């Protein structure tokens, strides 16, 4: 089968915590998480475009060119575009980083077209090449990506990754460059049109993306098949979100988005707000709700309802334990008044619950990690 | 008489070439200083703000605060902001530089306006505040000034100052903040409603800021007086420039701006392709125009005409020598197509000629440096 490892990192967040460089930030900008998904959310200020892969844990390798050049990537199921920083980014966050050297690769082919990408935070531009990707042992040929140029923000440097490889519907790619799951499957160079996400437990290697297959090994019980509800990310409908019986949010049903470029449950301000004070959550000097380790079994499970089934969270997965260190893994956001009730489901829901993204059929498939 | 002395420093263009960092710059962005004087201008790609500061060579202190926290600025003619960087600002490339702390000042107040500085190459944002700036042994007290908070491009990290005071009219100051030398006039500050600048030879120490005076040691022979022909930057009337008897550009008359922000003669890229020919200068690897030492003797001078008297600039004059090293003083530009012939006289000019900026008559004064 067609595996990429994942490694669990300590996020871009932690870095900046351990640098003392957050608290600076936070005072001079509003994090909203919305912003990677509405246009209508992006940044008044965007000097920070990779501010919404603070929380993002885990990471891939990818070789590029002939011959290759390694670089760790985020796999987001969140976006759609594949790139990496080019040898011409000058900027001192480009320090430190892999960088792609056209001239090193004999099959790479340059083009004149320009390269905007933003993730609701600012914009950082390059240009579009086309080169041989490496991705699971398959030589994905022709593909075109983005070659980072500009000032990427402060963040690159403290970041564990180089690029992003976006899994997401070629709808909400910038500049319509073809994402790399889909150019893998018009080259006939994967078994099915469809990938699964396995994170593995407390930060153990096992974790894999597994593309063009689903594997049994991973998950107990049957798959259950949710229909995508808006084709861009890859989102869904929620029947509803209960805590010791109590409905606390998505009354009525609501939207979510399944992404892996998040270790967090995101969710309105206020239902978040509710529920960190029901677990004891408080945010301390940096931006971090922190939690007592030793509480963590007297907190009731969130449940959240979808197309009938229900999916129980126990505090064990909605509370990140670092060392003696544990924090909530609920995150909120503010969406467009325009738009309804929306949840991102992050890492915490993932690593529970194992899910398959089918392309063919355009529908998610979640069944309990084994 | 207040008198702020300059020191002549390497430019930060010459900090990225001894950095190896220039070439990657060059090679992704256009370098147009015609963009510091027109919107029209403005960079395709602003991600480094501070760019038409690459040849600035003097600089000067100043304090700021009770007790005053000290900065090194551009004594700007081509700008009218006060701006330094925010101990908010979180940035790389803030490090290393002073940087102002809000609450270690007693005189501090805050505004919730917002500052927005741009040079025509990318914006900066912070907030506007007031506070009491030593500028010269006076306390001008009342100032308004910019803080900087946001990515400042990778450019300031290797800037040999940490912020800019501008010297040119109140018109051209973004958010309408007051330039330093209104405000001084206005509180009764300085003796009369005019500046001069001496810039002194082979980058001795001597170069001053006179605020509020004339001083006849400085300059030899009668001072000519040149209306202001454009109120905004200090634009004057160019009679034509000859070089060796011919005329070589200006034929008929055209525009010129006296800024101390840059260290180079700069005009319409054709007229200088001409005289870098003509002087025998060439373009390295790094973005310069080296000149042999050895052949400064063999050129001729260049003839500035002005409301009829001859300004010439002998090669010693517009050739740069850094210890065996020579370069042209000569830069191009491409100004709006709408606009006129326009040449920016900076300090290869002004350290040949005394310079007076009359801000009561709107005159820019002019004799030989003693």
């Amino acid at each position: 089968l067609v595996k990429v490892p994942l490694v669990r990192k300590k996020s871009l967040r932690q870095n900046l915590i351990k640098d003392g460089k957050l608290k600076d930030f936070l005072k001079t900008h509003k994090h909203n998480p919305a912003s990677k998904y509405f246009p209508e959310a992006a940044a008044l200020i965007g000097d920070e475009p990779l501010e919404n892969y603070l929380d993002t844990e885990y990471f891939g390798t990818i070789g590029i060119g002939t011959p290759a050049q390694d670089f760790t990537v985020i796999f987001d199921t969140g976006s759609s575009n594949l790139w990496v920083p080019s040898v011409y980014c000058s900027s001192l966050a480009c320090s430190d980083h892999n960088q792609f050297n056209p001239d090193d690769s004999s099959t790479f082919e340059a083009t004149s077209q320009e390269l905007s990408i933003t993730y609701g935070t600012g914009s950082m531009t390059g240009i579009l090449g086309y080169d041989t990707v490496q991705v699971g042992g398959i030589s994905d040929t022709n593909q075109i990506f983005g070659l980072s140029e500009t000032e990427p923000g402060s963040f690159l440097y403290y970041a564990p990754f180089d690029g992003i490889l976006g899994l997401a519907y070629p709808s909400i790619s910038a500049s319509g460059a073809t994402p790399v799951f889909d150019n893998l499957w018009d080259q006939g160079l994967v078994s099915q049109d469809l990938f699964s996400v396995y994170l593995s437990s407390n930060d153990d290697s096992g974790s894999v993306v597994l593309l063009g297959g689903i594997d049994s090994s991973y998950y107990t019980g049957s798959l259950n098949w949710v229909p995508v509800s808006v084709e861009g990310y890859w989102q869904i409908t929620l029947d509803s979100i209960t805590m010791d019986g109590e409905t606390i949010a998505c009354s009525g049903g609501c939207q979510a988005i399944v992404d892996t470029g998040t270790s967090l449950l995101t969710g309105p301000t206020s239902a978040i707000a509710n529920i960190q004070s029901d677990i004891g959550a408080s945010e301390n000097s940096d931006g971090e709700m922190v939690i007592s380790c030793s509480s963590i079994d007297s907190l009731p499970d969130i449940v959240f309802t979808i197309d009938g089934v229900q999916y129980p969270l126990s505090p064990s997965a909605y509370i990140l334990q670092d060392d003696d260190s544990c924090t909530s893994g609920f995150e909120g956001m503010d969406v467009p008044t325009s738009s309804g009730e929306l949840w991102i489901l992050g890492d915490v829901f993932i690593r529970q619950y194992y899910t398959v993204f089918d392309r063919a059929n355009n529908k998610v498939g979640l069944a309990p990690v084994a």
